[PDB]
């Protein structure tokens, strides 16, 4: 390794943009920026694997570049 000087485009995007994966919640979640009930899609949506949120593959359009922080409670 110890490759790899320069290269690279501009990184301008965001500083902790979420992360989330294609996943089936077992359950049906709310969304955090429209706020509906995840269900359509046979609740197929969008989850952070830092916040653990759930979001509509529109409602992360909105939450692309938002710093990730999520509480932990339970
Ligand atoms: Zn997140
Ligand atoms: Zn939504």
């Amino acid at each position: 390794g110890s490759s790899g000087s320069s290269g690279e485009p501009p990184k301008l995007v965001n500083d902790k943009p979420h992360k989330f994966k294609d996943h089936f919640f077992k359950k049906p979640k709310f969304c955090d920026v429209c706020a509906r009930m995840i269900v359509l899609n046979n609740k197929f949506g969008l989850r952070c694997k830092n916040c653990k949120t759930n979001i509509h593959e529109h409602c992360q359009s909105y939450v692309e570049m938002q710093r990730c922080s999520g509480p932990s409670s339970g």
